[PDB]
């Protein structure tokens, strides 16, 4: 399984450290009970940028 | 909350919702990280 989940998470982690505004924004949504809309929005975008 | 606490919170959420891990990884690795940031920041600023 390549890339592994660990490599995928590591990539996201490094990206958050390079863009702290995204870290703050995700934390804000998740800690305030809005994680589901975060998922929905990002999945849809990923699937469009593919399709 | 410290920055480490915020990352720990995000990390647990990603393990609980693998589609979000996969979708973020796809956007970042395909050079669309900036649009990902913009969308999430906008959303967080409205909420």
């Amino acid at each position: 399984t390549i890339p592994s989940s660990q490599e995928k998470i590591a990539t996201i982690h490094e990206y958050l450290l390079e863009h702290k505004e995204l870290e703050e924004a995700m934390f804000s949504l998740i800690s305030q009970g809005r994680g589901r809309s975060l998922i929905n929005m990002v999945v849809k975008s990923a699937l469009n940028i593919e399709t």
